[PDB]
């Protein structure tokens, strides 16, 4: 397990690696060839095939290693399987601490995701959510964990009637950052997460290739997770609440059926059309309960929809929103932490896109209307009082890969965590 | 309290801007809906439809031309799941509305119910809500009996078990007895038997989610035999006439039973599960055993047993089954009565051995080689009718629930089956 | 092969003895094999028998004894005939009538069974309809004519029904127009109208079928081969009127040529129909048969067609599904049934099914749609459109009693040839 | 069931009576029909009451009363005209400005709304290709000039693209080269050039489709009907510089000549590209017209196409994807999409997407993996492969708002026409 040096330079490699070969090789040890093009994706990309090479001790010398650098080149040699070590370089304490807190909590991010649905229930997203929030909020933090028939009685239909199936009870996680300690401060934001630990689909069952990876659809509460805990390295001093509605969609003679009208505490009735689209019916919980705190902003993340997948690819986030001025605020985020986002469409007409012969709202869409993360979208805006205004919604299409590519190992990749920091310290 | 739009009856043609065709035009007054004669009764429900289509929400019958059957066919089409609707009657006389009366309190019971959401209406809630409705109407001269979860088991219910103990809500068996002369040992006159699956996920044979989607109306057959004998009651029944309804839900759970399980009945039959999808004759067989040793006069079992009969029939019909011709037209004959459509399928003494099993008597599916499933389920049941040639009759709901609104029904259940059985009983 | 001897196959009303079984349709002794009837369904019975009979390996059999009259001989060779092996069968002594009648039903129903039984490669459109004169022709005489339309003519006729079907496959479709006129008059009243769904092979065009559909699919001129032999057995039965038999017979296939979903067939009636499905081709070379059957104003009309599995999901294989605005007429074609011992059950047909195929491009569709799933109900409320006078004298048969896929207790794999008789009864009688 | 006499449709800022509601878009009175503006979206308000009244059967309507205009009365026809049926609509006292806009939108728009809803057996490569030429020679007389290449001819001058697409069809593939050259000066600069997807049937070749999913394919030349459209409307509105269409027209049928998987096509450009899916048979024939764009060395290139379901399942059918590596263009068409009230959303196209479609035996692969699911995205990036400057002047639209398979508030079933405005009124400014 002896270290390999990964060099820098701007020349490039000798006729033998060809002129657009992106490393070379010898007995000084690897040699990264940038090109002044897309530097970042390179070395992450590079880093990915030394990885595959079977290299397990690298070590970053030489000049020209910055914290984006080192970061760059750790998100593409990770990987689930196996034991990697990386020797960083001599870095700034500023730069240094950059990559110590990426390292801590976006990995945070990328470990949850990719653990086992076995090893990581509701229960144990919630408590595993608080520990990692505790250790940089110092005594800033209070949190409420409420399961089972708690739910029920205390009017959490959704989170529930998706949960009850499971022998492992739904849990909501409300989660509350309060820096100045003033319990009247006034909620600047709130960060609202699916926690689906396992999507079996209900009885609307999946097919094994599409169940699979449903350990991770739990990926949005994991990220709006490590959005506030490295938004707080970031240097977060306002009041931020964190909703996380955590459950298994499991089949039982407990689990909900097609044709059930869940009613919520804001009035809103829905006839469930198809168990598997769950994802929407425990976000509207952690939304009402967002609304009530009349927040500055309430941002809601969750690996929601398959068609987001498909307008997009595991590319770029689907950035969904009203407001104009958020929606551009956060892509300016997502510039200045290099990470992808695209907006998609919603407008007033999707909040009618999903008709029910016996309730007010379908939570599903038809053949007339198969935009189905818009309708997804204007599904999830019956459930902010002021949907127009201070509320962003991200299906997380770039949460998770299925199988690796050029720059990523399997599994999940980490993106958003940046951005959403950011934005709540901007 | 607004303004109400009036509907108004000519037999006459709207004006060359509407055409002679139009069943409906709109003029200052209202709306005047054109009969011509040949079936207004269906052109009624059709208008009414289309008035509900235009967000019209509070009409007045107004004028002359208006008896039970019309208002009762405006109200038919007009009713739909979702908004809110009020319908000024016209003066109706004491008898008319005494009948509108009954078919808005039992018929739209029998729509509400079939529409109702499985998690509002398990075993036990419509077991107990059949009881409700019935007593409502019967008073003293109503008993009944409720066996539910394990009871089922130690008595020997294994079908009417087997297929509930999946859910975690149990199995139940209704027994209602509705006795005028009190007199104990007064002769049953009729068996009414109900499939009651509150809800059907097929079980391990699990469905897709488009065929599951409207599953909570599998408990048709037993809401439309209640409703049925609700009815006949206000038509006058001084009859004997027992009600048994097998409900439970088909789910999946460490306890559902498996293909190849083999299921022993109280008449000493064995029957092969290779389907769990076809649970609806093994609850009924449980049924037809117990309305048998009855030895009544004439046993109906209905259920939304097969997608096959809708293939056969579409919505438009109620399937029949029998092995005697007089009783099948004696329905026939009611439903004629009562507008209700009825039409007869094939039932003969070869499809009591088209369910072959390698492993037992019979099978509960059928195979590639007898492909007529409402034919094949209608054999399956004979073999738990000690006298099946004679006083049987199965229906298949085919004409129960409308998965998508159509000319002259919103979706939904239509109630259509309980004036037929309602004047058989007390013709 | 080495020379085969006969089996001789007796008749009893004794049960067999304990060895076999209480009630054994069958037992085997020395002097050969003896049925054992019970007077519940001796013909049932038989024909089952025979089956069994042919399981056994048994190719040469002797029906030997007293009690063998038509019926019983023909219920037994209708279980013992099957696709494959050659079987001898020794008939009994019978009187004139009784043979003569036999010798009938072997020539006729056995040919609507082999022909529905061949390959397409053997049986093509022109195949079909020159089989078809031959047949009629071999006990008609001088007493049948017959016009063949094929290819590019019925395109410049208006026959596009028929060729927008057929115009896929390189074997032309045909039309086969066949008179039977016994007085020779011209201007004799036309008495019945014949018409016979003939697709030598349904591939589904570009609604291409799964294979486990498409591998019997030789059979879908099933209803041609059973209007075909039923006036050819009408005719030996003494049918003394004029009738004109109508044969619409194409392959169904896939080419740079063939016909497209969304297409508007324009029929000379005026109608225009939409595609939305090409495995529902049976209704469209139908409705050009039906609007010719129409035009020589018959008593009655017969149509017969392999046309939809919704039947065979309604009846099974056990019976012929009918359908008819005419109770009257109807009624007469079940009364036929019984005195012939042919299976058929009457399924619903009204006003309403005429409008129970919605198109959003013109005015009828060929497909019904997931509110109106009664597939033989639309199909014939379909064909309803293309008979002038579609509420009198007009029978639609779809013949989900024609092929069996599979072997059963009485019949083997391949066609039956049930409804020959019945529709040969209706014209006689 | 003649025509009826006409109804009145009059506009009012005055809500309905209580009978109807407070929030009733429309109201009926023995006078005629109310549409009752609140000023929030009075367009598509007027359009979705037009639809409500075509569904209660009045087939004769007269726009009557103050407050009509271009755009009103467009509107109330956008939602009443349908495939089915005779309508009839009397104008309003309009002036000539906004008649004159009304009657050229009524000629072209309902045209691209016509030639799409056609069925595939009137309108073949052919037939859209000639209807292309008299729709733009209508309205641009002698200053059009054009150029067919079809059948062998295409193989022969290096079209394997549109070629190998079309060849398994008995109707042979077409190349219409339009050129609309204002000046006369043929050496003026081509400001323009458009590029059109015209598969006038798609049954996905080898690669079939299901019945569910091809039942709509004559519409996969929308992208033809769309560009050809745009600039005869452009015309009309003043267009005075060299514009140049290509319309790649083809029928994808299975035959014993259709192209096969696994299949390598060589571009006139150097490009190899392996077929692993011969229903991605759009970007194939493209190809070809993207190649002929480039080579005018136009200021912009615009191509229309029903291209991929991605789009359908990421906008659904209410917005058109645009695709583009050039901001500067893209922001100029939606701006024209705001001014002509139509909805156009951009998706992403990047330069990592130019290497999405992986292939083991060719250059590119006409496929996506499941790697790389964003078809839409994908197949933009496979056409730059075929634009000399893919990063200036070149937009792609994926018609996702094209067509409607069945009836919506504001749409009948069929074409929408909507794309034409947007395109003309960019080439206009
Ligand atoms: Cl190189
Ligand atoms: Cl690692
Ligand atoms: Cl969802
Ligand atoms: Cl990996
Ligand atoms: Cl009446
Ligand atoms: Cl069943
Ligand atoms: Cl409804
Ligand atoms: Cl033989
Ligand atoms: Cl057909
Ligand atoms: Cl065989
Ligand atoms: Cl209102
Ligand atoms: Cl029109
Ligand atoms: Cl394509
Ligand atoms: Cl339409
Ligand atoms: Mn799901
Ligand atoms: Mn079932
Ligand atoms: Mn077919
Ligand atoms: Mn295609
Ligand atoms: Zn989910
Ligand atoms: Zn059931
Ligand atoms: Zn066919
Ligand atoms: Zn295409």
């Amino acid at each position: 397990t002896e270290a390999m040096k990964i060099t820098l330079s701007t020349q490039p490699a000798d006729a033998r690696w060809g002129e657009k070969a992106t490393y070379s090789i010898n007995n000084d040890g690897i040699t990264l060839h940038l090109n002044g093009a897309d530097d970042l994706g390179l070395i992450q990309r590079a880093a990915r095939k030394i990885d595959g090479l079977g290299i397990k001790h690298v070590q970053l010398s030489g000049e020209g290693w910055d914290a984006d650098r080192c970061w760059a080149f750790w998100q593409g040699y990770k990987a689930p399987k196996g034991t990697r070590k990386v020797v960083w370089p001599d870095l700034d304490d500023a730069q240094r601490q950059e990559l110590d807190n990426r390292l801590m909590i976006i990995d945070w991010v990328r470990d949850t995701i990719n653990a086992p649905a076995e090893e990581l229930g509701p229960s144990q997203l919630a408590q595993r959510a608080v520990d990692l929030i505790s250790n940089v909020a110092g005594d800033r933090v209070t949190y409420r964990i409420t399961k089972g028939e708690d739910l029920r009685e205390q009017g959490y239909m959704g989170l529930h009637t998706v949960g009850r199936g499971s022998e492992r009870s739904p849990v909501l996680l409300a989660l509350d950052y309060n820096p100045t300690g003033d319990k009247e401060a006034p909620v600047y934001a709130c960060l609202v997460g699916k926690g689906i630990t396992f999507d079996s689909g209900g009885y609307s069952i999946k097919q094994t290739a599409f169940m699979d990876s449903m350990k991770s659809d739990m990926g949005g509460a994991a990220t709006v997770t490590g959005a506030l805990a490295f938004a707080i390295t970031r240097g977060l001093n306002k009041r931020v609440k964190l909703f996380l509605c955590c459950a298994d969609n499991l089949i039982s003679g407990n689990a909900f059926k097609l044709g059930d009208i869940i009613t919520y505490r804001n009035g809103k009735k829905v006839e469930v059309m198809n168990t598997d689209a769950e994802g929407r019916l425990v976000l509207a919980d952690g939304l009402i309960d967002a609304s009530a705190q009349k927040p500055e902003m309430i941002i809601d993340a969750a690996t929601l929809t398959g068609a987001a997948k498909t307008a997009l690819g595991n590319d770029y986030h689907a950035l969904f929103s009203f407001d104009d001025a958020l929606a551009g605020r956060l892509l300016a985020s997502a510039a200045q932490e290099n990470e992808p986002f695209w907006r998609l469409p919603l407008a007033e007409f999707h909040r009618s896109q999903l008709p029910s012969n016996f309730a007010e709202l379908n939570n599903t869409g038809s053949a007339a209307y198969p935009a189905g993360a818009s309708t997804a979208a204007g599904f999830l805006s019956h459930f902010v009082e002021n949907y127009q205004q201070g509320w962003l919604h991200i299906d997380c299409s770039a949460t998770y890969r299925k199988a690796p590519v050029e720059q990523w190992s399997a599994g999940a990749t980490g993106l958003g965590v940046r951005t959403i920091a950011n934005l709540l310290t901007a």
